[PDB]
């Protein structure tokens, strides 16, 4: 869980627009959201993990305990129920809302942090490099 | 509870340095936080209340349900236990950490939003205004 700690900055994005479309994000919002190069800031305090995301589009921050369900207001304004687990050495986040569900996998690969967001077969890959 | 929704700009601050000195904030970071003019954005989505404070010092965000205890990592990086209730029409917040406790009271006084931070005697008062 300590391998993800640090300040990462986006360097690559693929299929992010197809992914946002599937989750239901609006046309104009997908536009400005895709133009953003957010910075992910991960921190830990005891058994509490913090994932802060900062960008021009919107700033978000979720604090959680591994394996314990929590309420989350996503950047695109969805009120979802989240659950984050340390699965296969990767932080795997599942978001459930309105009968639908999406998985956000954050894994380490060498000097980078790969973020795979999936929704009904559509997959978006965003690569982060430590700032 | 609906009387708090909206973006709020800080227009006044009194005895904030004294309050931070009491909560244990360091001299250096205490002068950096004293120069910031935060933008408190309150929003609601069902039974979830979100309070997002944006500034140059640090961007924080807390989502919570009234009367239900939750874990919080403050702007000055304190790992506290918070409980926010609607007491006397005001949004009263009590943070507890290491046997210590401080109350932050958010109330509406006309066209403005007043915030009273108290920590063993000393009281800070920061007044906001719709942005
Ligand atoms: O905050 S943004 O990226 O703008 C964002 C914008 C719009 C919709 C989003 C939906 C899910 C996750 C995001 N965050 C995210 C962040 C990094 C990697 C993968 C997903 C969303
Ligand atoms: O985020 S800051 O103000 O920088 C902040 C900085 C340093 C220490 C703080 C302690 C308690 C509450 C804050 N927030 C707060 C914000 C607005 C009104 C009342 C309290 C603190
Ligand atoms: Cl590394």
């Amino acid at each position: 869980c300590d391998a993800f700690v640090g300040t990462w900055k986006l360097v690559s994005s693929e299929n992010f627009d197809d992914y946002m479309k599937e989750v239901g994000v609006g046309f104009a919002t997908r536009k400005v959201a895709g133009m953003a190069k957010p910075n992910m800031i991960i921190s830990v305090n005891g058994d509490l993990v913090t994932i802060r995301s900062e960008s021009t589009f919107k700033n978000t921050e979720i604090s959680f305990k591994l394996g314990v369900e929590f309420d989350e207001i996503t950047a695109d304004d969805r009120k979802v129920k989240s659950i984050i687990t340390l699965d296969g050495g990767a932080l795997v986040q599942v978001q459930k809302w309105d009968g639908k569900s999406t998985t956000i996998k954050r894994k380490r690969d060498g000097d980078k942090l790969v973020v795979e967001c999936v929704m009904k077969g559509v997959t978006s890959t965003r690569v982060y490099e430590r700032a």
